[PDB]
């Protein structure tokens, strides 16, 4: 069926990628990921990505990741247990 | 000290619970691609509202008045909600498509 | 086949946004970041608001004024900071578009 | 220190010329709300990527090398050719609405 690999866990990807590194520097570059990521979709249409061509799909899985990259980086960085905080929330 | 993300939830994790609150909550029709999309970049936008007017030579996010950084983790939440949404959406495996990235 | 109105102008609206913030010394938070933040923070509610809807439907002509009245002010909040952005970068936003269509 | 624009094009006339541009490459159909959304969504982070590596009270902008500089325009002046064409698809007056915001 469809499923997410029990690993790398949030907790590792925060520990994988670790001055550029700062604050605002990283808000800047999570904004600009979400741009890559935003255009592999602009020129489409309603009706998915499941069935993409095999280079935009591989953009697809690239692009997608390194949000999750940087948006670990940020919060790693703002000190919120990214995890946690989000069962919090439900 | 050493601040580290805490064990579980994995991205499965975070997956199969947004994948049931909504599934309560009558959501995954409207949740299509760029609905999935246009949706994380609106939290992204409320997640630089916070920035925005924050200079990098300030307090940083650590110090951050309660229901600042309280708004803060709410907002980084939601980012990553919806991030996670889209990738299930996509069939993009997020937590595998990171490894493949490693592999620079 | 549509049209803007001939006024205000780019200069005209990157004059009045002058006059008005430094009239609430709103012009010392104009620093290129901070504002490049603002308009990622107003390029978020814009996409909130289509984030429901699919272009293979009516624009917002047919959505009920008070959706299409909301739909006036962010177009608005969004050039807005984009104005202000450019500005402070000293770019004449005016030229630098026509000057790149001069090409491609 | 205090920078102004050029009185022209207006913001109209950009409307037009865009059109004339996206009416040459078949690029109309290419035009639809969300497309001008995620479209302009996205120059906004090439705008980011920019300033992302960049800093507070550093060098500044108008002071960054030539290529750089001419980049910033490139996607400073995208930003505004997709709000403007989105605005214009929403039927949305643009420049008037900005006053009325006022
Ligand atoms: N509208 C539509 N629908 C389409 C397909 C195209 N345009 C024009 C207007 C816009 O200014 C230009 C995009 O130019 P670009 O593709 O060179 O910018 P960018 O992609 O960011 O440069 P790069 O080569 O991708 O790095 O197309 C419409 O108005
Ligand atoms: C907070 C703020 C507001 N400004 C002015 C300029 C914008 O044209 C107008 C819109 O402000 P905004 O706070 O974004 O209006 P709302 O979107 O309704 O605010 P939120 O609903 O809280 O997002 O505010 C401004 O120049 N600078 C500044 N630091």
């Amino acid at each position: 069926p469809f499923r997410f690999s029990p690993e790398p866990t949030l907790e590792d990807i925060r520990r994988l990628h670790a001055q550029f590194h700062q604050p605002r520097n990283l808000l800047l570059a999570l904004v600009g990921e979400v741009g890559e990521l935003a255009e592999l979709f602009q020129w489409k249409s309603d009706t998915g990505p499941q069935a993409w061509p095999p280079k935009e799909r591989a953009a697809l899985q690239e692009e997608l990741s390194d949000v999750l990259i940087y948006l670990v980086a940020l919060a790693a960085r703002c000190h919120v247990d990214l995890p946690q905080a989000v069962i919090s929330k439900m």
